């Protein structure tokens, strides 16, 4: 979830 980004899903 995330990681090197702002996203999940």
């Amino acid at each position: 979830c995330g990681g090197i980004r702002g996203e999940r899903a």
